[PDB]
């Protein structure tokens, strides 16, 4: 069924012009949507009610919206109102024109140490906000760390997020990200899906000899078997890793394809 070329709502009564396709995400599709009056551009999640015919799944999205709506931080994807018609459910969000930290990883492999410091810092700060406000993200990944024209990390995607395992699962995801950034391959990545689950359970990984000792230290603790021995969000920024070597305040857009000089 056709998705309308213009998008209007009974609430705000603003008109959104359906522009260019941006990508898929399960049952969700994203389009660059423009406000027809202000000319302000947004990322519009469009989910059909045909995928939301079930009362069970319909909760997941109304839980996610409720949590995203309450958020306002310079490191979390800006929530900007949701609505629905008979056919589709629409979510209006902050536009991040530089795709995600996944695309960066795939194109760069192992980033330089000062880059990962920067990306981690900005990411961790948003995770602090979340954690301060009783929110656990539960699904932090590179695909979820969105990048804008200023190379600013903005955490999105709360499909599996909850409000109050506890907070220290988010600290684990962050360990993975830091690993994948510094090393260039995910720490538990394998071809077989079931194998991956075993690796996690048994805690099977090894940080290569080539990685900085201080860096491999922070990684190991963020990945520690005992969740209660993982560092708290606040304890991360203060770590030697962020405070030892160079930590740039801004990154060029060139970092998307080539290392900075
Ligand atoms: C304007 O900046 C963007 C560009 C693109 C893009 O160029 N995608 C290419 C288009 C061509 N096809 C062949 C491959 C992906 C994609 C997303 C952009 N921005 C952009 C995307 C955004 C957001 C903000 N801003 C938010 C918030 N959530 N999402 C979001 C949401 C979903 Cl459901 C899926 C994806 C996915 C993946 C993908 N294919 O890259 C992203």
């Amino acid at each position: 069924k056709e998705i309308p070329d213009v998008l209007v709502d009974p609430r705000t009564m603003k008109r959104y012009m359906r522009g260019r396709f941006l990508g898929k995400g399960g049952f969700a599709k994203c389009y660059e949507i423009t406000d027809m009056d202000t000319k302000e551009v947004f990322a519009g999640k469009v989910v059909p009610k045909s995928m939301l015919l079930k009362p069970h799944q319909k909760e997941k999205m109304s839980t996610e919206i409720a949590i995203h709506k309450s958020l306002d931080n310079p490191h979390v994807v800006g929530f900007h109102g949701f609505f629905e018609d008979d056919d589709f459910v629409y979510v209006v969000l902050e536009i991040c024109r530089r795709r995600s930290l996944l695309e960066l990883h795939k194109r760069r492999k192992a980033v330089t140490e000062p880059e990962a410091r920067y990306f981690m810092r900005q990411t961790i700060q948003g995770v602090q906000y979340l954690h301060n406000n009783r929110v656990i993200h539960r699904d932090l990944k590179l695909g979820n760390l969105f990048l804008n024209d200023d190379m600013d990390v903005k955490i999105g995607d709360f499909g599996l997020a909850t409000k109050i395992h506890s907070f220290e699962v988010d600290i684990w995801s962050l360990g993975c990200i830091l690993y994948t950034l510094l090393v260039g391959k995910p720490p538990f990545e394998t071809s077989c899906l079931k194998e991956t689950y075993i690796r996690i359970k048994k805690n099977e990984y090894s940080v290569p000899r080539h990685i900085n000792p201080v860096a491999s230290a922070l990684i190991r603790r963020m990945l520690h078997a005992d969740p209660t021995l993982r560092p708290s969000v606040a304890e991360l920024l203060t770590d030697e890793f962020f405070t030892s070597g160079y930590a740039p305040m801004r990154l060029p857009t060139s970092c998307l394809t080539v290392p900075p000089r």
